[PDB]
């Protein structure tokens, strides 16, 4: 679609990237000196239709109490229609935090740039916490630097050329899944492998949703891995159960997925082959530390307050913001 003209000013010239929804794309802003916006283009499908609807808005309220991204929400600068696409218009952000380990060979982030970005993520989601919003989605993908161009510098540690953020502020994308605290709440919430045990139990979920969200997020910036290389369900709990414990009896006893459950316990066989699969790949959360100093254990003591099983238990933002893990930035 490179070429395209929207709303009689916007030249599409790259796709930035894409998703079940449509695709967002690089234009050129024809009235606006030649500068660069993103356009997310939603397809022509109602359940997409509907989403765009909604995350216009999410993004209307956002942007109308904070309009100048303060708490690091994107910026929706217009929205159109074009030949019946929903077309949204936002700032143009740099990469996502994801494309950026990807591009860097999943080397993982250093410690003191994760703690900034970790910051600025519970910083923008306890904003929409605070506006009785649950963002439902939080993945690498949806969280985007600002402007991510780097340096180089050869590291003798690894034998190779890396890369270092000049800047590395980051935003918060995709409004397209946010429920407001009164509003229908999908059944199934969240990419699997930053989907909350309460999502997976079909218990209902919260706020506290996003929280489990970002603690998987910050593993892998740590790690530059997943700690749940799962698409199964019943597997997706094993591996919890490797890295963090037994499932508490009360949320086993509340599921109506009793498919995943022998007795009140975990239906998992260790000795068959996705078993060996869970226990080579996964292991008490602890173990995966790179360093044994005092910031790297706040950082995990973060994390294990994230991946609380109990979402009444699980740590708020409001409580994250202020974790020791944070005070080397102020």
């Amino acid at each position: 679609q490179s070429g395209d003209v929207l709303s009689a000013r916007y030249e599409i010239v790259d796709t930035l990237g894409e998703g079940a929804f449509g695709k967002v794309v690089e234009c050129i802003d024809h009235k606006a000196g030649g500068r660069h916006v993103a356009v997310k283009i939603v397809k022509n499908v109602d359940r997409y239709c509907e989403a765009a609807r909604s995350e216009i808005q999410v993004l209307e309220h956002l942007n109308t109490t904070d309009p100048n991204s303060t708490f690091r929400c994107v910026q929706m600068l217009e929205w159109f229609e074009h030949h019946g696409h929903i077309c949204i218009v936002f700032e143009l952000l740099g990469l996502s935090t994801y494309d950026f380990i990807k591009e860097n060979g999943f080397l993982p982030f250093r410690l003191d740039h994760i703690r900034k970005m970790a910051y600025q993520i519970c910083k923008s989601v306890n904003f929409l916490h605070s506006n009785k919003l649950t963002h439902t989605d939080l993945k690498p993908e949806n969280i985007l630097f600002v402007q991510s161009d780097y340096t180089e510098a050869y590291n003798p540690k690894i034998k190779r050329d890396e890369r270092t953020l000049i800047n590395p502020d980051i935003k918060v994308v995709d409004f397209g899944s946010a429920t407001y605290d009164d509003e229908h709440h999908s059944t199934l919430v969240s990419t699997r492998h930053y989907r909350a045990p309460e999502v997976i139990l079909a218990l209902g979920w919260s706020q506290p949703c996003d929280v489990w969200s970002i603690g998987c997020i910050l593993i892998e910036y740590y790690l530059g891995f997943t700690v749940f290389p799962t698409h199964d369900s019943k597997e997706h709990l094993a591996m919890m159960e490797r890295i963090l414990g037994p499932l508490p009896k009360h949320m086993i006893q509340k599921t109506r997925k009793r498919k995943y459950f022998h007795h009140d316990r975990l239906d998992w066989d260790e000795h068959s082959s996705a078993g060996r699969y869970v226990s080579r790949r996964c292991k008490p959360l602890k173990e995966f530390m790179l360093s044994q100093d005092v910031e790297h254990e706040r950082l995990f003591d973060l994390i294990q307050k994230m991946l609380e099983y109990d979402p009444a238990k699980r740590i708020t933002l409001r409580e994250a913001l202020k974790h020791p893990f944070f005070d080397l930035l102020k």
